[PDB]
């Protein structure tokens, strides 16, 4: 099982400068609830921007360096090698690796952030005739979370 795990927001932005854009605790909680337990793989920008891999899961880079090693991470140098990956693997990021990926995923759980931020990376454009909705939730806003969002389980049609 191959899944991609993203937040986007209206025009697909992820990114500014290495950061997410925006700060909604309950996506972090949605990532740990998915993701514990399985695998992450992401780019080697992407695992930069963390700063250190993320707890009770494995987590997978992809990177050309062959010098890149890090204590809690396993290292692939090549897209085929995620194919190699038992259990649960969810494609983490960033936009080079989704947009390597989108076609070969199984399913998306998308976070979609119901706002417009700058960016300087995005999700691939994809259209929902070739995806079913398995789910679409909405998320609950509260003093923590303040910017509408809604929980998608995309699957391949
Ligand atoms: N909103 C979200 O759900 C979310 C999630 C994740 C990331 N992001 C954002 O996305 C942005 C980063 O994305 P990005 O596109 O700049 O970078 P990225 O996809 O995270 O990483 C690109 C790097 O991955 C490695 N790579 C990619 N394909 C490879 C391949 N086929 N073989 C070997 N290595 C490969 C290369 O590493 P080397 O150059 O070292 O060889 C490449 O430089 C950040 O702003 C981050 O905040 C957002
Ligand atoms: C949470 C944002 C997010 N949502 C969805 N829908 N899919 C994704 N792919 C990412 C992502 C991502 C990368 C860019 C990233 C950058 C960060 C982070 C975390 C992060 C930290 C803790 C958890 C909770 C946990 O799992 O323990 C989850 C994510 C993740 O924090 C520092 O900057």
């Amino acid at each position: 099982t191959l899944s991609i795990l993203v937040a986007h927001d209206l025009q697909r932005v992820i990114g500014f400068e290495n950061q997410l854009p925006w700060h909604l605790p309950n996506d972090l909680k949605h990532v740990k609830k998915l993701s514990t337990g399985h695998t992450l793989v992401m780019g080697r920008k992407t695992f930069e921007s963390i700063g250190k891999p993320l707890p009770n899961r494995r987590n997978v880079v992809l990177t050309s360096d062959t010098s890149f090693n890090v204590e809690g991470v396993d290292v692939i140098h090549s897209i085929e090698d995620i194919y190699q990956l038992p259990g649960h693997v969810f494609i983490f990021g960033g936009q080079t690796l989704f947009e390597e990926m989108i076609d070969k995923v199984d399913d998306m759980y998308i976070t979609v952030i119901e706002g417009k931020f700058r960016g300087d990376t995005f999700f691939p454009p994809y259209t929902f005739e070739d995806w079913e909705v398995a789910s679409s939730v909405e998320g609950k806003l509260d003093e923590k979370n303040t910017i509408p969002h809604t929980f998608l389980h995309l699957i391949r049609k």
